[PDB]
């Protein structure tokens, strides 16, 4: 893996159920009998959602977690594990819905302003989740319901590993910058979702709060603004993503916009974690979209991640550290292209978040963002959950490996391992001052041959005069790997002689002893 390291000793694979709710796609005795066979390959718990607009329907406080339970309780009937997604936004409109599931319709009517909902820059209004901005009401709908969810799953809080927070649209932290009614879909720029008029009175407010006056506005900006309300969100969104975002006023503007999202985290991250903490004692995760493409076109640079509400991953992420919620980024199976007119640059993406987390320390997850149907996929997946830390990888969905035998048995070998420890000792290494030992494999687990980023360092013992080091390896899994040196430069001065080989790896912990 990077910086010498191998996989992520708590590698678990999750898998996500269906968008509906079991009876309208299956009976609950096959179910039971699909969980046995995932966890056969692999699998370690089902992702679910649980819709606030199934929980929450007839009206306020009005509960209903007869599903959830039911849920609950064929995943314990089944000796699986589960994580519930507390989905506060519309099922449906995005990419792979197949469901029809909005909010509570009542909702809408606790405020007369426009607070509660989005509309872009050309005025199409969004409704899928509720205005992070309106952080009141939030604060109650979420509050209680979090708590009343907490209470009724209390019995089943042994089958519950983690527990998702749904932060914007299809569950993730986001601005709803790209839907069709918008003309915003995949591949076009997004648009700015702030033009509701509190929105632009928010903004407003934050400036003035920033500056004091009108007057320093003017003079930080360097315009010559008449009044207050010329304070305004971009009037067009396609100069400012072309040379206003370089402005002082384009970098104002892009805090305050991704500010709200930061601060929305830290919300709903103290909210659940005082309603679950106690109870289920189970980390608890937010999303983060792949807004991949226009990331490298000349004309509006990251066109799509900007006005979805990306403009500086590492300050996002610091609010997640702050709100103690574990990430997941929501497309990990895709590579570069960065070629007109998609300007597509997934992997370079996953790549640079996956840094920043694990430089902070935060636990990374990740996720394929559409359906695998090729097994060439499922070693993209494996190349960067195994070489980049991640903590866990959940795979959408349910029936694309359970109706599919051979794709199931693809994932198993692949991406259903077990992380072990295992001793690696190498014996009559001809190294020299400056020299150091790494090994590298076949599997993505040991680098997949490469001797550049993810080779694994092992360590010279003085006593015995020989190189080792624990590894963390996949149990019963069959692997070929081989040491080689790497001169203090960094250049590979030899390898060793022959290729060595674990036909598998052992379950238990022991030894691999070979000579050079
Ligand atoms: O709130 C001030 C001003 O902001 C916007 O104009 C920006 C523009 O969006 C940027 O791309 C760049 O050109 O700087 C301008 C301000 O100097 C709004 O379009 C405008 O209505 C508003 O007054
Ligand atoms: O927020 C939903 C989903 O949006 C993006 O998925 C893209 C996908 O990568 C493209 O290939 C194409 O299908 O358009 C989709 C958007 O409608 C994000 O990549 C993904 O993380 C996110 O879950
Ligand atoms: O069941 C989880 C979640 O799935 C869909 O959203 C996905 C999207 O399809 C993929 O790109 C995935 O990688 O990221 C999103 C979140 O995981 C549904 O649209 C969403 O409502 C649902 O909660
Ligand atoms: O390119 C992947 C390749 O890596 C290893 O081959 C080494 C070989 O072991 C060395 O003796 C020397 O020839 O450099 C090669 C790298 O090009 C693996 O042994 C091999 O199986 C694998 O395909
Ligand atoms: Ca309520």
């Amino acid at each position: 893996a990077v910086n010498g390291k191998g996989m992520n000793p708590d590698y678990k694979a999750y898998l996500m159920a269906p968008l509906k709710k079991i009876p309208e796609v299956t009976n609950w005795e096959t179910f039971e009998n699909d969980l046995r066979w995932a966890k056969q390959n692999g699998f370690y718990a089902i992702t679910v959602d649980f819709w606030w607009g199934d929980m929450e329907k007839n009206g306020d406080q009005q509960f209903d977690f007869s599903y959830a339970q039911r849920f609950a309780q064929s995943v314990k009937n089944a000796g699986m594990k589960m994580i519930p997604i507390i989905s506060t936004h519309q099922c449906g409109g995005n990419v792979g819905d197949d469901c029809n599931v909005p909010i509570p319709s009542w909702v809408w009517n606790q405020k007369s302003d426009d607070s509660l909902y989005f509309k872009s820059e050309t005025g199409t209004v969004n409704k899928e989740t509720l205005n992070p901005l309106a952080s009141d009401v939030i604060r109650k709908e979420y509050g209680e319901l979090y708590t009343a969810f907490a209470a009724a799953m209390k019995p089943y809080k042994d089958v519950i590993a983690k527990i998702y927070l749904s932060g914007g649209p299809a569950g993730e932290l986001r601005y709803p910058s790209y839907t069709t009614s918008d003309g915003t879909g995949y591949p076009s720029r997004g648009k700015f979702q702030a033009y509701t008029e509190f929105a632009k009175s928010k903004f407003r407010l934050w400036v003035l709060n920033k500056y004091g006056s009108l007057n320093e506005v003017n003079k930080a900006w360097g315009t010559k603004l008449i009044s207050e309300l010329a304070i305004l969100p971009p009037s067009d969104g396609e100069q400012f993503l072309m040379n206003g975002y370089l402005s002082m006023y384009g970098k104002d503007y892009l805090e305050w916009y991704q500010g709200i999202l930061e601060n929305h985290t830290k919300l709903i991250g103290e909210l659940a974690h005082n309603a679950f903490d106690t109870t289920f004692q189970v980390p608890i995760g937010a999303k983060i979209a792949g807004v991949h493409w226009q990331y490298n076109n000349p004309t509006i640079p990251h066109g799509a991640e900007k006005p979805a509400g990306y403009n500086d991953y590492s300050h996002l992420l610091d609010a997640f550290k702050s709100a103690k919620l574990d990430v997941t980024f929501t497309c990990l199976e895709m590579t570069d292209k960065g070629s007109y007119p998609e300007y597509s640059m997934p992997k370079t993406l996953v790549q640079n978040i996956a840094t920043l987390a694990n430089e902070k320390g935060i636990v990374l997850n990740g996720e394929n963002a559409l359906s695998i149907g090729n097994e060439e996929e499922y070693k993209r997946v494996a190349e960067m959950a195994f070489n980049y830390n991640f903590a866990g990888f959940t795979l959408l969905r349910y029936q694309d490996v359970m109706y599919n035998n051979s794709l199931m048995g693809k994932f198993k070998d692949l991406l259903g391992v077990t992380p072990v420890m295992q001793t690696i000792v190498v014996k009559n290494v001809p190294t020299t001052i400056g020299d150091t030992v790494y090994i590298t494999g076949n599997r993505a687990e040991l680098g997949s041959w490469d001797t550049k980023q993810y080779p694994i360092q092992l360590y010279y013992d003085s006593h015995s005069n020989d190189w080792r080091g624990n590894v963390v390896l996949p149990a019963e899994r069959n692997i070929e790997f081989k040491a080689f040196i790497k001169s203090k430069d960094g250049t590979v001065k030899s390898w060793q002689t022959i290729q060595q080989s674990w036909n598998p790896v052992p379950l238990k912990t022991t030894s691999h002893t070979s000579s050079w």
